This record gives structure tokens, C-alpha cells and sequence, in this order.
């Protein structure tokens, strides 16, 4: 399972200095993010994905309420709700 590595780097984008790039990074991330743990069928990896998705200090809604006041995220929190979707 790649999901924790790939959530790691998602905080980065939001870090990241060059704020108008760094969305790009993130967009492509959460679009493989959510091709990974839709694709999944195993009961104990699929508490891995539903475990970390919804993390607490890190994970996809900490990313979306932290974000909030950018213009340049819009991309990365229309695909991160069609995902939760």
C-alpha cells in the first residue's frame, strides 16, 4: 500500500512556497490517491484506506479546512470531493 507515502507529500504541496505550482503536484497526487483505494479489494487494506483517508493530524479534510482561504486549490478540492464522493 503506497497511500501513506503519497498522503505524506500531499502536506508538502500545502507547505510548499511556489503556492501556485505546488497545486499541481498536489491536483496529479490526489488523482492517483484516488485511483489506489477504489481499485483495492482486501477487508485489512481496506482498513488501511479507510484508516488513513479520514485521518486526524493528516488525511484528506485536514488538507480541504487548511486550505480553505487559497484561490489556487480549487482543482485539488473539486477532485477531493468527486473522490469522498
Amino acid at each position: 500500500a503506497g497511500v501513506r507515502c503519497s498522503l505524506l507529500r500531499l502536506q508538502e504541496t500545502l507547505s510548499a512556497a511556489d503556492r501556485c505550482g505546488a497545486a499541481l503536484a498536489g491536483h496529479q497526487l490526489i488523482r492517483g490517491l484516488g485511483q489506489e483505494c477504489v481499485l483495492s479489494s482486501s477487508p485489512a487494506v481496506l482498513a488501511l484506506q479507510t484508516s488513513l483517508v479520514f485521518s486526524r493530524d493528516f488525511g484528506l479534510l485536514v488538507f480541504v479546512r487548511k486550505s480553505l482561504n487559497s484561490i489556487e486549490f480549487r482543482e485539488c478540492r473539486e477532485e477531493i470531493l468527486k473522490f469522498l464522493c
